[PDB]
Formats: structure tokens, sequence, C-alpha cells
């Protein structure tokens, strides 16, 4: 109904006056929230972060003197020494190989192993070998004199097998500057901004201390910072990275987009020839002279310079902020757990007997007995199976949740409970009990004495007397509840009947979650039923409420 | 103050001996550990991912015979085939339409349908049309013989309309391998590897299980893997994708950082000339042959394959397991929250009444009552017109949280609430109660009877006398508070009537949380005020606490 | 054992019928949930999202009127005025200006104030200024006339120090079409679609409004979107970034695949020549005439468009709702938390003494005291210094958890603690106290006395003699336990002494966690220990339970 749904259930709670346990909860929550803030503010799970979109353009800087035999000295300018190939990505040429007036004719191959042949039974007609840039005809041919090479269709002349120039032509590329631009975007956030920002210095070059925000690079800096050594990698070539790194937080309070400039080579430091090292690449000029298309040949070495941006852009999040402080509130909670397992260990009488007597120092933890005691209440499964027996001659109380397989419940021993301490048959050891008058099936519930020993039956005590057979005790129960009851004799002493019933297992069980489910021994109960006799009929006897 | 701080507040719980339910909270505890278990080691949410920063280096190998009509054979080589572009991405021509002798003049415009003219007013001066590389001079002149065109201000000769080449000229492309270098980084990870590990094979080709690490790729090998047909795209072109994927874990002992090659057609297969199909681009070879500025156009069909890198790299962050721990922990109280779920419903008496009858399976069910009773303590908000109001002729007690608007106590009739089982005036029903002798406005509120019905008073009850009227039993219940207590008589009085009220309210009412809202009846009220009369004054009656 | 492993703790609760509380619980849980929703379905947190895999592919379309002085016309097509450099970005081709006839000589330097030289005192040799492309060969020349000029290795004629044409020759490259195939993959979520699909009208040009699909772009419209005009940025030139956005959803049932486009320009509006305004390069095309090699140098200015590609594809992911969810459980616990706050705060009597006077609005809070008391169970660490004490001219009782240094019980006092109302030594105030007879070390604890202040002593009160000192009160409390008990008369005395013992500790103190370490005055102690003496012996005295 509505008054049941405006309701609010709050836990019962057991507040402890402990020094330890205090402490150790406030440890805990102190720690727990030093080190949610530390991750949240070291690793901004606050924010929302966007990865950069970046664009670069280069802008690179120099001239070379270049010294070829035939000697003489040419200027290299960008024109020549810079294929404008990409914005993240520019190439400086260090030394290249001239091919000058080939033709697409036939041709002595070059002399080499593979190709100086002696006759025309060494070259196959039409072959393709991966290490040609031609394809066979099937002749041999007069290279230069003694020289026998297998003639070849393609770009004649062929290329000399030289290795790369040593020194490297364009060495004096160290000296080169490039001017990097980068744009980035954080979309999402709908922020852009640049590296290169009003009033930033145009006359510096970078570095690491003391210029480390002039986007203008001296390419031999950029090595040595590597630790690698330009004039080596200008003769073969190679792959450098510019990287630039964006840490940008878009919180104005706290606001920073700048970039980080760091130099990583990107090509292996390999000599396998297999592999190809180095960078190098064959491009061709065409021109008609004599009209037909001829062809110089450049074999091209050089470093390229791939600039690399990455990073991301962290603005504040309502959304990650909750999402994260969620993922740490249950944490708090470790405490109580950490504590309650400590109470249900250390309340456990295993901890007493043994351990304290080994380790005496750990003797003031029997407080735990005490506060489990206080915080936790154990009930059993109210089953129809359970019975409760107490004995006189025992501490102790018997729990038989076990069917009675025609073996009296004198003979079936339960495992035993505590009291709560709030303070002529073959089966009698009291010479009082009666046999059961219940269908054989049903007679072993009532076929308990109430000792399990020989000696003197309760019944003889003054206080069964007095509290389980006293008329007034009864009576005054009875109207206790019913103050105005009148009943027929016969309907009052079936109420006797069961309040003395009642009044036994209280006595010798207390809590009613026991008494409800405790067995009366014959003893008792057949003198309650004299005291109390039902005028005609037999006695159903014990009805577990469940 | 500070012995306060140190406080640890533990709840208290029932513990409950039940097969059922201790089987469901194991059962749910390890579906839910497991599956934490399960989804963090596939997803590897203890890891923190880094995106992969790539550099790609490519290597085309082959050459290839062309035979153009002229008939002519000549070899191609990657300074003619290949146009350096970039290093994600590579180009291999597969076919060219050569148009030699470019010069900007004019010229006729090759035949078409939108330029075929009769006279000159077929043909606007200065047009542009979209499918023209030249702009309209006004007047048709003769491509050749009856052929009249509409002169155009262009690069001449035109090209012609002619289809790619079939066969591609470059169809041996297929038989091509490339070489491809792939290095990345992880910079927050501080991890940087190659696709290209000591050792590898470098005389191999890829295959997707005898070498799926060698990184020379044969094209039409890349198109078998994708379905396509290299020789119908080399004839208009496309582009085709080699994904690099980097499943990279860079924990030490679950190592492992290499590549996953696969292969993407990237162009649309589509036959809609609007659209371009292929890729085709016209790149023109300029040369100064008669003092003039000359031009050889191609139009330059192949494939571009673009290499697209991607991929994380994870390294364990405490950070990101201690977000996710901390994400899964509530999910181990929902085994509490079902089971508290099914006692609170388990406990509705409707489960009973109506359900165990039809469904007889579910009546062991009914333990649920007992764990409800022994688990939740229902109370109400103490409001000054919360009022209790018991008649000894029914069982139930009468809460009244409602004003008396001039009405008896007796005719306002509140909602039932179960006792706690511990074990002359026109609206009296008893013949004992007299009128109320307070201001009108509150009278109403002592105008209740012990009695709903005709019936003897409760005063006349034997327990009235004994518990409520007995000067012993007062006197009693005041010295064992404060034992050496001695009083007036009119004081000792009031503290007698005081007591006598309280015995009436515990008796019939029980828990004080009633007791202390309860209202007596005004025949006990009077008859202890008889027993107990003040000397002087009038009696001021119920005072609520709150 | 097995049978404590099927166990369940459930935790004891108050249900408070409260409309107060119920609501605020009900419209904290709707708030949290209503959030929680919001959160999931905006963010698409139940959704595993991966970075776009990007291709993109260009086709420029459009010819422009190109006029130089000499004055010539002349049409330039793609071949002219685009350089295929990228997929990623195009180029367009502005402005240039043309150097003709280049040679790789000795030349005078043009006519600059850093090169303008009176005598070759003015230059030196090998010089290489950043603003030069030649090398100082040490002499001053003629460049024209007066005109003195330092003569300069380099490629020769040196190019003019002249501004970019204005008007930019290609200036009709605004109208220029730019047709875009972008081809985007999700390989984690197995999902490739591209911007162009069948039916897409191919006759179109891009229109935010109207047409914001069509994928091809007049160049001057993302000037005019930008805000940018095409004729300024064509003089010099610049950078233009065309954004894809991807925001796909790859539910089936809520699926949503496509592209926005929007437009940003990407290079600075900066005049600062130092920083190179605008975007060109010098590229060269290279003839041999009259045997030599020569060099046409043009410097390009043009526009480059940058196609920036971005996005996420989100599928539904158990495992990442799991964790949103089990991230947001814990803020439905903050209902409790809050009104258990304050039930705590409100059950403080500061709030009434001071703050409900004041704040006359509050009063009814007041109900919290009942809550906190229904709730709330506080117990003290049970020490071996624990020790209560009660003294009948008092309505309090003390804890004593303070080691007494030889000082008397009576004259330590602790806190004060309420007593559970359920309802001739100079040290001695009542006369009727005897010395200890322990050690004079542990004497001090028994030198307690029944009353703070001279009066009668609590012996004299009529329940010290029928509750404590009683035979058949002690003796039906022995019997209650152990009803058949029979022991000797020394044996039964001690045990009606403990009983006695207990007895005044429960009447005076009441709860067994007080009457465990209370103390009894030496009055009472020796009163009961003369009505049960013992045969022989001392007395132990006082023995805490822990
Ligand atoms: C870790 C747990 C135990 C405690 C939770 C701490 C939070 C209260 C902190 C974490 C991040 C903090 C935020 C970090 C950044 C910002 C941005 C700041 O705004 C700006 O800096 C920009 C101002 C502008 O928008 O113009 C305002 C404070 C705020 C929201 C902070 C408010 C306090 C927050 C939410
Ligand atoms: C899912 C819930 C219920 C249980 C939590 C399980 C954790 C205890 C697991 C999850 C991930 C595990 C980690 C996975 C990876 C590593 C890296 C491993 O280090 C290495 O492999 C590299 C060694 C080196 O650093 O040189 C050390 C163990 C550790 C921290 C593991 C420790 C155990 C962890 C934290
Ligand atoms: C926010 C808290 C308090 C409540 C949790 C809500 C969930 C039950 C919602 C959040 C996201 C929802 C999902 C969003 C998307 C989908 C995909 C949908 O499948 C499709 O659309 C594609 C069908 C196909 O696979 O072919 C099926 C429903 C489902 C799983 C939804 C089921 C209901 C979900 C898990
Ligand atoms: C950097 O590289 C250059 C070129 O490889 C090294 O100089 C060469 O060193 C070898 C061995 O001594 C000589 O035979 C060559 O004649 C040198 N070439 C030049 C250009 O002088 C140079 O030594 C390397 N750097 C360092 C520091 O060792
Ligand atoms: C790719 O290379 C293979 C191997 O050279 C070519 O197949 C050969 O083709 C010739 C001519 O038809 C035959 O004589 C050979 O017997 C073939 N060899 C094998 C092993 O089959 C193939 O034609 C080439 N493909 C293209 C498109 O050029
Ligand atoms: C792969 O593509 C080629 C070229 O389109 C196909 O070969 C052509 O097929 C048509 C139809 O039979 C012929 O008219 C052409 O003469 C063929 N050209 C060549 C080069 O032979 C080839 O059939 C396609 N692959 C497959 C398996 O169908
Ligand atoms: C867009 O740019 C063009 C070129 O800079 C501007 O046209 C020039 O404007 C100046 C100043 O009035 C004149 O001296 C030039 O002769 C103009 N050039 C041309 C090509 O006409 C134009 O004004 C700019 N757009 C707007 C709207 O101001
Ligand atoms: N706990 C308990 N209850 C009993 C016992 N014997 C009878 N009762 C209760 O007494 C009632 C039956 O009374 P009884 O004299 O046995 O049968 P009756 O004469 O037919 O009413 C039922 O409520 C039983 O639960 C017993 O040994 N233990
Ligand atoms: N629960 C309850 N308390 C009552 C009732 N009548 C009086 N009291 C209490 O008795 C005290 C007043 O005593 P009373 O004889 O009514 O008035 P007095 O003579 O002025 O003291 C107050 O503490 C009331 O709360 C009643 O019907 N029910
Ligand atoms: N709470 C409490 N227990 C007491 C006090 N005096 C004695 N006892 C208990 O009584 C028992 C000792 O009885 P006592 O007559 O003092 O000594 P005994 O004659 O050697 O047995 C122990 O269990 C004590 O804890 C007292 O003042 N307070
Ligand atoms: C007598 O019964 C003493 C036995 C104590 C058993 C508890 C042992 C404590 C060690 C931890 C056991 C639980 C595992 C907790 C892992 C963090
Ligand atoms: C007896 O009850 C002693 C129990 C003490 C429990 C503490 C066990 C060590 C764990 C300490 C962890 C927190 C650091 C110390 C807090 C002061
Ligand atoms: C008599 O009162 C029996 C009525 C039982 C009502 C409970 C019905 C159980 C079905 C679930 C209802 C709550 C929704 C839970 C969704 C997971
Ligand atoms: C009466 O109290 C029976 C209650 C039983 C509750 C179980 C209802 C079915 C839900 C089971 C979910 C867990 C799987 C089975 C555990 C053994
Ligand atoms: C008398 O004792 C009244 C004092 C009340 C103290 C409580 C003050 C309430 C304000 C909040 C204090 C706790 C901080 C909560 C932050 C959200
Ligand atoms: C006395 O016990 C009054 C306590 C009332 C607590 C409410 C204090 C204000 C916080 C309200 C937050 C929720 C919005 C209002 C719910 C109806
Ligand atoms: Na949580
Ligand atoms: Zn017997
Ligand atoms: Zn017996
Ligand atoms: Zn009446
Ligand atoms: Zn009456
Ligand atoms: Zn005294
Ligand atoms: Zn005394």
């Amino acid at each position: 109904s509505c008054s049941d749904v405006f309701q609010y259930e709050t836990n019962k709670v057991t507040r402890i006056q402990s020094m330890n346990y205090g402490t150790i909860k406030w440890f805990f929550h102190v720690i727990i929230f030093s080190y949610v803030c530390f991750a949240l503010v070291s690793d901004k799970l606050y924010q929302r972060k966007e990865p950069v979109i970046s664009s670069v353009h280069t802008k690179v800087k120099g001239i070379a003197e270049v010294k070829e035999e035939i000697l003489v000295h040419s200027v290299f300018d960008t024109a020549d020494y810079t294929f404008p190939l990409q914005g993240n990505s520019f190439f400086v040429m260090t030394n290249f190989l001239k091919t000058e007036g080939q033709e697409q004719r036939l041709c002595p191959e070059y002399p080499t192993r593979r190709t100086l042949c002696s006759s025309d039974r060494g070259c196959k007609k039409g072959w393709m070998d991966p290490q040609s840039k031609g394809i066979q005809t099937g002749r041999c041919v007069v290279y230069e004199g003694n020289q026998k090479t297998c003639e070849v269709s393609a770009w004649c002349p062929i290329e000399a097998v030289e290795e790369a120039p040593r020194p490297a032509l364009l060495n004096s590329a160290e000296n080169f500057t490039v001017l990097i631009k980068n744009n980035i975007d954080f979309p999402g956030h709908n922020y852009t901004t640049r590296n290169i920002l009003p009033g930033l210095n145009i006359t510096c070059t970078f570095h690491k201390t003391q210029n480390p925000q002039c986007p203008i690079f001296r390419l031999g800096d950029i090595f040595r910072e590597t630790g690698d050594n330009f004039s080596d990698v200008a003769i073969q070539g190679g792959i450098m990275g510019i990287e630039i790194y964006w840490d940008c937080n878009l919180d104005r309070w706290f606001h920073h987009c700048r970039p980080k400039y760091s130099f990583r080579r990107l090509d292996d430091k390999t000599t396998n020839v297999s592999l190809y090292p180095g960078y190098n690449f064959r491009y061709a000029k065409y021109y008609k002279e004599n009209n037909v298309e001829k062809r110089t040949l450049i074999k091209v070495f050089g470093i390229r310079f791939d600039i690399l941006v990455f990073g991301t852009g962290g603005k504040f999040d309502i959304i990650q902020l909750v999402v994260y402080i969620g993922s740490t509130l249950s944490y708090f909670g470790l405490a109580a757990v950490f504590i309650d397992f400590l109470i249900d260990t250390y309340s456990s009488n295993c901890c007493r007997s043994h351990i304290y007597p080994w380790c005496k120092c750990c003797q003031p933890c029997v407080v735990n007995e005490y506060y489990y005691r206080k915080k936790c209440e154990s009930i059993v499964e109210p089953k129809p199976t359970l019975k409760y027996v107490s004995f006189v001659d025992e501490s102790h109380i018997r729990m038989v949740n076990q069917q009675l397989l025609g073996r009296s419940l004198q003979d079936v021993k339960g495992q035993e409970v505590p009291r709560p301490a709030m303070d002529s048959p073959v089966w009698c050891q009291c010479g009082s009990c009666l046999p059961s008058q219940l269908p054989e099936s049903h007679r072993c519930l009532e076929e308990l004495c109430c000792r399990k020993k020989p000696g003197a039956c309760i019944t003889t005590s003054e206080l069964f007397r007095k509290l389980v057979l006293s008329r007034h005790v009864l009576q005054f129960l009875l109207l206790y509840q019913e103050p105005l009851l009148a009943l027929d004799v016969d309907s009052t002493n079936s109420r006797l009947r069961h309040c003395a019933y009642r009044c036994y297992a209280t006595w010798r069980f207390g809590s009613q979650d026991m008494a409800d489910f405790a067995i009366l021994p014959s003893c008792c109960r057949w003198r309650i039923r004299k005291e109390f006799p039902k005028s005609e009929g037999q006695y159903s006897g014990f009805k577990s409420p469940y």
C-alpha cells in the first residue's frame, strides 16, 4: 500500500568504543582517500581525453656545396635535395649516384658473379633475375675486353655496382635547418592551438634545455640528441623521427598546451644487404636528346624525417568523475570488512585454547567474543524435523534436525547447542516416564526422558511444581493476555496444559526459538496431563509451528 | 569529543543456518568472481593501453616488360612505375596512356557529342565545360575530314578519349614484391619494436599460415587474399590496404609484440564513370624541343597500397586495476540484495493464503516469516497525533495517528496493529466510565472505553486489581529505581498514579513504543485516580513524550 | 565445518514509517537512476568505441586560364596545378613565379642591402648566408650599370626578389571542385563503410544544409564557410582542413554511420616574413639545352588541403555496461548514508537545548532520538580496568576505565553513563561499610560506598532485603538453572553469595554489560557476606570476566 512505500529501513548497528578499531577504521579511510585523490590527480581521471588531430608544415633551409669528379663544385638548394612529399615527413638528400644518358636498348649487363658468362649457355632468354634491372636476351656479350657479360634488355647503360660515395656529397646537410609548424585540434573540446605562439624568438635553434620551444631544428643536433652520427647515416641514409608530444590540459585554471620535442631514429641500424639498409630510391630525370627519350638515373640516398605528433587533450567531465568516485566508493567498506573479519576470527574459541597460550600478545583480543555476541545472532532453519532436547544431567541442549527412524529420541543424539544463559521403559533413567500412546509411527518422538543417566526426575524438583504445575501461575499467564476470559473446565484445563508445556519449554530452553521446537520429556508430559487431564479423547502431541 | 572519534559501528546481523541461502550466496559469489576475473583477463582491464605510433618504409622490387604499339618492348623499373610519394602508402603503375608533344595552342577538341559542332553557333567563346581540358574559342574547326569540332585553347594535341589498355601494360606487376619495414613506439610505456627481428628469413614471401611474419609481399598474393583479381584492377587501378595490427602486451612475463598482417581493398568496386572509378592521375613530362615548352601527358593507372598500422600496447597499471576492482565490488552485495528480497516477499502473508495452496512447492519458504521477524523491526514516527488504543474485546491494537475533530476516540478507528505476543456515557460499553473533565477541545481524547461492545469492564478483572491497583506492586516498582525514596502522601500518590497508568499501558500494549503513546480507558483512568487521588487540582491527562 | 559454510548473514534493520525519510529515499533513488541512465545514453557507456581507420582518395577537377606577361594566355589542367602527393592531403597551385634558364655558374647576386657591395671587401669568400641560395666567391660584380653585387656560386640567373603576383594567376581555382572518397573501417567491430553510398546524387556540390552529404566540394565554398577569402590566400597560399567526422553507432537497431563535413583553416594568418607565411615551395624543371643541364625554377604558391578524418565506432559491449553499472551501484547507498547522518545528528541533544529554541521549525526532528535509540546500541571495550559504579544518591552511573593508583574507588570519578531505564572509614557516607581485607595493592577497589553524600545506606532499603538477601529468591534463581541441585551448606552459601552480588549488580546497573563489570559497595558486599558467610578462608573479590 501507499503507507508501505514511504518507508526507510536503517541497519541496526553496534557502536564499539575501541581505540584499536577506531584507529584502524580511520587509518584505512585516510589511506584510501589519499590514494583515491592521488590517482585522480595523477591520471586526471576527472578529465575526458581527446586524441590530437595534427597538421604539420615543414620548411627546410640550407644550401650545400657538392663536389663530384668530372672535379667540379656545385651548389644544391631545396629544389635539388628536397622532394616535396608530405607534411608529416620530409626528406633531405645526403648522397647520390648519377647514371646519365640511359636508353631503352640491349646492353651488356654489369659484371657480377651471377652475370659474368663465358658463352651463351650461361644466360637464359627472357630470364628475369631479382637482382637485375633487365630481362636476359640469351647471349653473352663483351662488357669490356676480356669481360663477357649476359646481354639484357633494360635501360642502358646499366647502373654500375658501386657503394654510396664516402664522404657523403651533401654532408653539409647537418647544418641545414627545418622549421616545423604544427597545428593541433581537439574537435570534441573545440580547442586548437599551434606550436609557434606570438612572441616566440624566431632566430633561435632548438635546445632541450635552453630553447625547448624553438621549432627550428638543426639536423646534426637531432642526430647528436639521438647519439647517431650524421656523417655515417648521410652515406647510405636513414629515417629519423621528430616526436611532438602534446600533454594538454584544457581546464582554464590549470591550462597548458605546449609541445615537447623528442628525437628517435626509426630505421634499423642494420648492415644486412638483403634488408636494404639505409634509405635510398632510384629517381629518373627524363629528357629528349637526339629525338630519343633518355634517362638520367639518380640513386638518391638521404634521411627521411618523420614528424610524429601524438598526445591528448583533457577537460573536466562530470560523468568521468562520477564514474571514478563510484568505482572508489566500495573501497571505504573494506575497513568494516576487515574489522568484522577480525571480530569473527578472534571470537573463535580456537584463538584462546591454543593460540593465546602460545602467543600471549594476542590475549587482549578476547574482547571480540563480547563484540561478536553483541553483533551476531545465529538462527536455524525452522524445519519440521527440527527438535530440541534438554537433559537435566547435562549443561547443554541438543538440536535434533534428523528424522526418527523408529529410534527413541532419547537415543538420537544431535549436535550440542548452549542454553541461552539469561539466568519403567528401557529409555527412561528416572522411573517416572510412561510409554507413548500415539501411533507407532509417531511414538518415537515422545520416547524421551528428562535425564540421560539414572537419577531423580526433574518432576521431583520444587520449581517443576511451582512453575509448571501451579494453577495460579498458569491462570495468571492466561489472564494476562485475556483478562476477562472464562471457559468451561475442559477448555480451561486444555489451556493450562498448553501453558504448562510452554512453561517447561521456556524454563529449560529459554528462547522461544528453541522452546517452539522443544520436546517435553515423557515424565513432565504425563505429570502435566495428570495435573490438567482432558475430559475425553487422546492427546495430539507435538505439532511443529512450521 | 576525542573519545567519540575512536569509535567503530558494526552492523548487527542475523546468521541463518540455511542450505538454500548459503548455496545461493556462494553460487552468486563464485559466478560474480569468475566473470570479474574473466572480464579482467580477456579485456586486460588491469592494463593501460597506448595507441601505436608507427613509421613505415617500403621497398618495391620488380621489373616489367612493357609492349606498346609503335610494336616495341621496353623494361620498366622502380624509377618508372613508382612515384616516390609517402611511407604509409606506395603506388605501382599498372597501365598508362601517353599523349606526346602537347603544346599550349588552339586545337580542335576531340570528337564527342558535347563537342561535335556543325557551325560556330554550337560553341560559346570562353566556355569552360567540366568535361573539357580547354576553354572554348567560339568557332568550330575540322578535327579530321568531315568531323567538325569546337576549337579550344588548351594543351594540344588534346587527349584521345580512349579506355585504359586491355590487358594492362604492367600486368607483370602482380609478380612485384614489396618489403615493408614498420617501426612502432609506445612513448608512454617507452617501448619501441620493429616488424623485422634479427634472424627473420629474408628470402621468403608472406603467407598467412606458412610465413605470416615475412614482411615481403607479392602483390598478386595480396589480391588473392582479398579475392580480387590483379589483372582486372591493373587496367583501371584501385587502392589496396595492407593492415598491420599490433596487439602488444608489454608485461615482461607475458610479453608479445608482433604484427598481424591483413589485406583489404579500399576503393569501391564501382563502374559509375561519374564517380571516377579506379585510381588514375594525369602526370606530365616537360621537355624543351624547338625552343618551346612541350608536354608528354601520361594518364597513369595503377594501384595505391595504403599501409594501415593500428594497435595498442598494454602494460600493467595499478590505478586501472584499482578502478576495475572498485567497479566490481558492489556486485558481491547482490546476493544479499536478492536473498533479502526473498525474505521480504516470502514473509508476506499473501504468499501463504493464496500462493502456497496453489503452488504447494513453495510452502517450505514459509520460514522467511521467522527470518523477517528476526531481521526487521518496524517502528512508527512518534508524532504528537500518535495514539494507540486497545479494546479488551479485540485481539489486536489500533494505532490512531489522526487528529480528533471533536470525535470520541472510541469512534475513531485507526489501522490495526498486532499486540507484541511476548506472553453511562454513550461511548461507554462497560458502565464504569465517566465523562472527561478536561477542556472541551481536548476532552475527546479521554472519551475512550475499555471495550468496543457491551460487556464486563476490564476493571473487574483480577489482574487489574493485582497489577495496576496494588500498592505493593507500585511501591516495589518505585523503590526498584529509588530504593531510599520517601515522599509526602500526595507526591507518593501521584507517583503511584503514574506507575498505574504505566502498568496498564505495559500490560495491554507491551512495548514502550506503544505504551508511551497509549491512551488509558476512562474506566481504568478513573479507577486508578480513585485508588490514588490527588489532594487538590485537576488531572493534566495524556502528554505525548514528543 | 560444512554446516558453517552454508550460512547467510542478513543485516538486522529497523523499518521506519516516515513520510520524510521515505520521500527522501525515493527522491534520491529516482534522481540517481535518471542521471545514471542519462549518462549511459548520452555518453554511450554501454558501447565499446573503436577509432576510425581511414583511407582518402581525392579527385580535383577544374581548368584555369592563366595570363602571364611576355601577354599570353594559357590553360592549366590538373597535370599542371596539382602535384600528386598524398591521399589525406591535396595541393592546388594558385600562383607561381618562374625563373627560366638557370645554370650552375658564377653570377651577380640579386641586389639587396645584405648583398650590394662597393668593393671586394664587402663579401667573404665561401660565405654561406642564410638568406642566399649561393656561396660567396669574395668579389663584387656589376648586376646592372651602377649596381654592384657580391658574385656567388649558385644556380644562375639568381631568382628576383619579387612578391607573389597580385592577383593570383590561378584565382579561378576557387571554382575548382574536389571529390573526396573516404573509406573507413572499425577492424575490432569488423565494420567498413564509405562516404559515397549507392544512390547519392553525383552532380551536386556540398552545402551544409542543402547537400551535407555530397562529397564534391567547391574550394571557394570551403573558404566562405571558414570566413576566409580565396583571392587573398591564393596569392601567398595557405593550408585548409577538410574535417570528416564519423560518429558511428554500429548497433543494428540504432545503426548510423555517416560523415559530418567541416572546414578549418590550418595555416596561421600571420604576416611575419621570418615565419614564412602562406604555403610555397620552389620546384625545379630540368631540361638539357645546348648540352647543358638547365633549370626552370618555379616558386609554387598554393593551398594545401589536409583531409582530417577522425571518429569512433561504438557497438554494445557487455563488459563495458557491467563496469558502468558496478561503478554506479554504490550511489544508491547515499540515501541511506544521508538519512543515517540525519538520524545521528538530530539525535544529538545539542539540537534541542540550543537549536530548536532558536529554529523552531526543526523541532519535529526530535523523532531522530527515538530512531537512534532503536537503531544504534553503544558498547564499550571490556577492559580489565573497566569498572562501573552506582551511588544511590545519584541518578546516573559512573564508568571507571582507569587504574586505581591507591585511590579509593569512591574518590575516583569517571565519566557518567545513564542507567538503562527498563523499570566508619573516611570514604563511607552511610556508616555501614567496613575496610577491605584484600592485599593493600588491590584494596582500593573495594573502598567504595553506596552513596556519594551522607545519608541512609541502601542496605536499609526494603528491596535490598527482599531481592538481594532473601534466601527464597536466590534459591529459586539457582534451581531455575539447576532444578535438582543439592550442595553442601558451604557450597550453597557460596552460590547464594554470588547470586546476591549478581542481584545487586543487576538491580542497580541493569544490563549484564554493566553488571558484569560493576563493583559492589562495601556495605552491600559485607551485608551479603554476613547473610551468606563462607566457612573458612578469605574472599577473592571482584574478578573481571575478561
Ligand atoms: C578524489 C575524491 C576522493 C575527491 C573528489 C575531488 C573532486 C571534488 C575534484 C576532482 C577534480 C576537480 C576538478 C578539476 C578541474 C576543475 C576545473 C575548474 O575549471 C577550470 O579550471 C576552468 C574554468 C573555466 O571553465 O573557465 C573548476 C574546478 C574543477 C571542476 C575541479 C573541481 C573539484 C574536482 C571535481
Ligand atoms: C579479478 C579480481 C577478482 C582479482 C584480481 C586479480 C589480480 C590480483 C591480477 C589481475 C592482473 C594481474 C597482474 C597482471 C600482470 C602482471 C605483470 C607481472 O609482471 C610482468 O609480467 C613483468 C615483470 C617485470 O616487470 O619485469 C607481475 C604480475 C602482474 C602485476 C599481475 C598480478 C596479479 C594481477 C594484478
Ligand atoms: C542505466 C541503468 C540504470 C540501466 C541499464 C540499462 C540497460 C538495460 C541498457 C543500456 C544499454 C542498452 C543496450 C543498448 C543497445 C543494444 C543493442 C540492441 O541490438 C541492436 O541494436 C542490434 C541488433 C543486432 O545485433 O542485430 C539490443 C539491445 C541493447 C543490447 C540494449 C539493451 C538494454 C541496455 C543494455
Ligand atoms: C661519423 O661518420 C664518419 C663517416 O663514416 C666518420 O668518419 C670516417 O671515419 C673513417 C674511420 O676513421 C675514416 O676512414 C673516414 O675517412 C672518415 N670520413 C670522414 C668524412 O672523415 C666519423 O669518424 C664518424 N664519427 C665518429 C665520432 O667516429
Ligand atoms: C608471374 O610470374 C610467373 C613466373 O614467372 C609467370 O608464370 C610463367 O609464365 C610463363 C609465360 O606464360 C610460363 O612460360 C611459365 O611456365 C610460368 N611459370 C610458372 C611457374 O607458372 C606469370 O605469367 C607471371 N604473371 C604475370 C602477370 O606476369
Ligand atoms: C582477371 O582479369 C582479367 C582481365 O580483365 C580477365 O581476363 C580477361 O577476361 C576477358 C573475358 O573472358 C577476356 O575477354 C580478356 O581477353 C581477358 N584478358 C586477359 C588478360 O586474358 C580474367 O579472366 C580475370 N580473372 C578471372 C579468374 O576471371
Ligand atoms: C579578397 O582578396 C582580394 C585580393 O587580395 C581582394 O581584392 C583586392 O583588394 C585590394 C584592396 O581593395 C585591391 O587593391 C586589389 O586590386 C584587389 N584585387 C583584386 C583581385 O581585385 C578582395 O577585396 C578580398 N575580399 C574582400 C571581400 O575584401
Ligand atoms: N514445544 C512443545 N510443544 C508441545 C509439546 N507437546 C505438546 N505441545 C503443544 O501442545 C499443543 C497440543 O497439546 P496436547 O496436549 O499435546 O494435545 P491436545 O490435547 O490434542 O490439544 C500443540 O500446540 C503442541 O505444539 C512438546 O513436547 N513440546
Ligand atoms: N500513556 C499514557 N500516559 C498517560 C495517560 N494518562 C496520563 N498519562 C501520563 O501521566 C502523567 C500525567 O498524570 P495525570 O494524572 O494524567 O496528571 P497530573 O495529575 O497533572 O500529574 C503524564 O506523564 C502522562 O503522560 C494515558 O492514558 N496514557
Ligand atoms: N560484578 C561484581 N562481581 C563480583 C563482585 N564481588 C565479587 N564478584 C564476583 O563474585 C565471585 C567471587 O565471589 P567472592 O565472594 O568475591 O569470592 P570467593 O569467596 O573466593 O568466591 C567472582 O565471580 C566475582 O566476579 C562485585 O563487586 N561485582
Ligand atoms: C582457530 O579457529 C584459528 C584459525 C584462524 C583462521 C583464520 C586464518 C587467518 C588468515 C586469513 C584466512 C582468510 C584468508 C584471507 C586472505 C586475505
Ligand atoms: C586484538 O583484537 C588486536 C587486533 C588488532 C588488529 C590489527 C592487526 C594488524 C593490522 C593493522 C592494519 C592497520 C595498521 C595499524 C593500525 C593502527
Ligand atoms: C503477495 O503479496 C505476493 C506478491 C509478490 C510480489 C513480488 C513479485 C515478484 C516479482 C518481482 C517483483 C519486483 C521486480 C524485480 C525485478 C527484477
Ligand atoms: C523458499 O524459501 C525457496 C527460496 C529459494 C530461492 C531460489 C529461487 C531461484 C533462484 C536461484 C538462483 C541461483 C541458482 C540456484 C542456487 C542453488
Ligand atoms: C550539536 O551538536 C549540533 C551540531 C551539528 C553538527 C553537524 C553539522 C552539519 C553540517 C555538516 C557537517 C558534516 C560535513 C558534511 C559535508 C557534506
Ligand atoms: C527532521 O527530521 C527533518 C529532516 C528533513 C531532512 C531533509 C533536509 C533537506 C534535504 C532534502 C534533500 C532532498 C529533497 C527534499 C526531499 C523531499
Ligand atoms: Na561500487
Ligand atoms: Zn524418565
Ligand atoms: Zn523424568
Ligand atoms: Zn466504559
Ligand atoms: Zn471499562
Ligand atoms: Zn558506606
Ligand atoms: Zn551503604
